């Protein structure tokens, strides 16, 4: 019935051409092949969500176009409720024009389109879906103020905000840190939002102090085959959660696949400890490292082990 | 209503992106717009053709996908017969993936998908309709097999074969050149096939001159500003057909336009001479310099001067 996990952010479609090498200026190039796919680092996040069993809302904007009419389409084939999902004659969807050689390199040009215009009336008819829910996770390919509105929104209900910078901005408002429950970003954002080198766990748990004192409760920095760092308000040292090794096939759209699991564990398992929620997501996230793909990688509750759905502690 | 001007040839959808700067191996870069255009180089001079007022067949092939039934609705809108517009499940709608920076510097991906399936048995099924056409138009945007049949077709039936080697590449089969009455290219295209530079009209008269001797009958290179150099088996001496200066919006699909022109001219104004077939030719593609994007625009003959549809 009620959306617990409710994602505020970005529908992107993926426009993926396959060559053997990658164009340089100027340069026309024949491909391979060509294909659509579905992305957005809010679907992204909102589809691992449901995946896992949540009751989800996207709280989006797409264009009164074809991708967009599709997207919609993906949302309900992934069980996730469509009933904010918004249209607009006046851009187009949101768009990654993806250009990858035989090797798995590529270039990426994102035009955040639709995104965009998601504004201040569509959050204001989402009120209350948003402050009903356990959740709200928000990220930065809509407008930053859009963003900050639907945390603002979740902080005043007393909806848990899980906020990941994404992409980064060197000088976000002050806001985004003191409205944030949850601060989840990976190394090359910390570097940015820190101007710290951020490589290492060590490095991380330097960035991740910084965060915090601009007034965060929890900040956590993921760092790809080395798990994740967090620390709190509560508890201030910082903690290495590491994730077991395994061979990656494709690591694109990991970090969403984190997020999204996080925010499940925040939805429905608020009672666990941070590092048993660190410890689950990092597996799901693992998971999706060993298959092709972004949403397509994202596992299922059915294909996962029973012990990540537990509702106390585990070893 | 019998087509006069059947093309053969490419229908892909232009995914344009427009970006401050091009990304570099390995990087994301946000864009401020995003667009879908209809183009390939085929459809794209059979619709300038068919907006000059020519009863026009596209015999192309799509995907079974949205820009494919989109691709569809566009000839049909643009007034083309699409008897001859297959669709398969074997690949997607030809796509050209292009980043555009705002100095106008571009990145392009070209992926011809369904366009490369369309195959000889296609091609005979619309044996009639070429036989009872005027001029048969092609490029090198599908399967070189099949566009040699279809000017093998046209040359059998006494119609005349205009093609565009388009893109150009340095080996092309010497078959395009002896089944061809007008071969129709740009200065890159010319450098490429000929091995000359081209930096002039004189220049281009000399690369000119190589195609006709591989067995050509009419030879024209386009210039851009410059208008274009003709020669011919009967008057080989390069002639410079200037076009008057205009300021441009966007010259992206000018060559098309003109080869759309050409066909046109060449069907339904047969009497004119050659020399003043490429002065329309050049006026109609100068107007499409002055309009943003591709097919948005190629002019309508209700919009052109009525002297480029008087006869003599
Ligand atoms: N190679 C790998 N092996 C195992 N887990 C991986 C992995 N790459 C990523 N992960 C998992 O996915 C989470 C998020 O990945 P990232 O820190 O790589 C995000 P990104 O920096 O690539 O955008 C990690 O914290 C970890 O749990
Ligand atoms: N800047 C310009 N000013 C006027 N006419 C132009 C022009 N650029 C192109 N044209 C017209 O369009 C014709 C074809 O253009 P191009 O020679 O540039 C072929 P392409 O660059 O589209 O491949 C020229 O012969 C000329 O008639
Ligand atoms: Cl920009
Ligand atoms: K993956
Ligand atoms: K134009
Ligand atoms: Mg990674
Ligand atoms: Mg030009």
């Amino acid at each position: 019935e009620v959306a617990a996990v409710v994602v505020v952010g970005s529908c992107m479609t993926d426009l993926v051409s396959l060559t053997s090498r990658l164009p340089k200026t100027g340069e026309t190039i024949h491909g391979h092949k060509f294909f659509i796919g579905f992305g957005g680092k809010g679907a992204n996040q909102c589809v691992q969500a449901a995946r896992l069993g949540a009751m989800t809302s996207m709280v989006c904007k797409v264009g009164k176009d074809s991708f967009g009419n599709d997207y919609i389409e993906n949302l309900k084939q992934n069980d996730i409720s469509t009933e904010f999902t918004y249209q607009t004659k006046d851009a187009a969807t949101g768009t990654a024009s993806i250009i990858v050689n035989n090797e798995g390199q590529n270039i990426i040009v994102i035009v955040a389109g639709a995104n965009l215009l998601l504004n201040t009336e569509d959050l204001r008819a989402a009120a209350n879906v948003i402050s009903r829910a356990k959740v709200m996770v928000c990220q930065l390919e809509i407008t930053p103020a859009t963003s900050l509105e639907a945390l603002t929104m979740a902080r005043r209900s007393g909806v848990k905000t899980l906020f990941n910078p994404a992409p980064a901005i060197a000088d976000l408002d002050p806001q985004f840190y003191t409205l944030s429950d949850v601060f989840c970003c990976n190394e090359s954002e910390a570097e940015i939002l820190t101007g710290l080198t951020v490589g290492s766990a060590a490095d991380a748990g330097e960035a991740a102090l910084v965060l915090l004192k601009r007034g965060c409760q929890v900040v956590i920095i993921t760092l790809g085959a080395e798990g994740c760092v967090v620390l709190s308000q509560t508890e201030p040292e910082p903690k290495h959660i590491p994730t077991e090794k395994v061979k990656a096939v494709d690591t694109t759209g990991a970090g969403d696949s984190f997020v999204g699991a996080l925010a499940f564990y925040l939805a429905y398992y608020p009672n666990l400890s941070l590092e048993d929620m660190l410890n689950r997501s990092n597996f799901i996230a693992a998971v999706s490292v060993q298959a092709a793909g972004t949403q397509s990688s994202y596992p299922y509750k059915k294909d996962l082990p029973l012990t990540l759905f537990l509702e106390h502690h585990h070893h």
